[PDB]
């Protein structure tokens, strides 16, 4: 056995948790980007640890089924929080995509209210009538799932919820961006990302990605 | 409008929480008893609030819906309630499984309730589809799991979990724990009303919970 101990990890994203808003509140970027990147090697020893992670032939596979636990889960969606308030996100809802999504709604939305900046959040998902919670000038939604890979089921997403005349999104957090991409004529790397982004003119933030975060697990 | 504002909700969750938990370590049972019924009263309010019980008459005299409980202010009461029910009534689990999809949501927070008791080292949430049983599992001793809903009127919904979940053979349902539970009956030959849950609990060998109940909480809401 081979990780840090359930207990140990606690401990850590306490101290982390601690540190990291604290210095969001005192407005230290730099501490509070250290202390955010402290946080992702603890989520991937979580994701090594809980098998997230399985690496040989792409040459590695990701499953959140095996996050739906709440040591693993409030590491995510504490961080999910952080994105939302870190880049300043404005919303009326938070979104959980069906299934992944839903179990990381209400807990994320748990982490945004010890912010204590709102009077209560308020969360929908999609079924497969299709949106459910408190919903009936523009009421605005940040869309959350666990991998983004071309933009596939956050479409679907995008397609439910055209029916709803006053709904609109304004951001994707996704635990996950692989940085998938297609090559084109001079021999470049163009992402599906930014493809996606420009299409639908919604911007997506990660917590993780493939290059920045997995990559160097590879060896 | 005519109902306490969200600030006020909290803030009367958060006492009461604090009170519950105490009196719970201090194992005083009476006093423990006393404001769970102080949070079962502040959830009459909210259901209010937010117009998950509305009156009149329907396909029955009132209505319940639990999408309008999808914010944090009444899931916070309700996850913890649930998680209060585990742990009073002393239920072992290596899982709780969210009844699709209403109990999904539900499931990680209660997640988080019961994990603030300290007891546990983790906890394993599962949930069902429509392969079909999502989570930490390695399987196909029996591992146990409770499963959380939100209404139960005869056990329909209950049951499809229960045959999902016949499939895999080192799984066992030890509990159901439910937000509400309606007291449907049918009346016997000597006039006498039997309660679907005495029904559903007989028939599948498996005890359920429920934070509130027509005949205790939501009669008297009627007039």
């Amino acid at each position: 056995n081979e990780f840090l101990c359930d207990e140990e990890i606690y401990k850590s994203f306490v101290h982390l948790k601690d540190k990291i808003c604290e210095e969001r509140k005192k407005k230290e970027l730099v501490s509070y980007s250290s202390y955010i990147k402290e946080m992702k090697k603890l989520l991937k020893v979580v994701l090594l640890k809980y098998k997230a992670l399985k690496f040989g032939e792409s040459n590695y596979f990701f499953s959140s089924g095996v996050l739906n636990n709440i040591v693993s889960s409030n590491i995510i969606c504490f961080l999910l929080s952080e994105l939302i308030l870190k880049n300043k996100l404005s919303f009326d809802y938070l979104l959980g995509a069906s299934y992944k999504g839903i179990p990381m709604v209400s807990l994320t939305s748990h982490f945004l209210f010890e912010s204590k900046k709102y009077s209560n959040i308020f969360y929908l998902y999609d079924r497969k009538n299709v949106i459910v919670g408190n919903l009936d000038e523009k009421k605005n939604i940040i869309i959350i799932d666990d991998v983004f890979t071309c933009g596939t089921a956050l479409t679907e997403i995008l397609a439910k919820l055209k029916t709803y005349e006053h709904l609109k999104v304004v951001a994707f957090i996704v635990l996950l961006n692989r940085n998938e991409y297609e090559i084109n004529e001079n021999n470049q790397k163009i992402y599906f990302k930014d493809i996606f982004e420009k299409r639908v003119g919604i911007p997506l933030y990660s917590i993780l990605s493939y290059k920045d975060d997995i990559q160097s697990m590879i060896h």
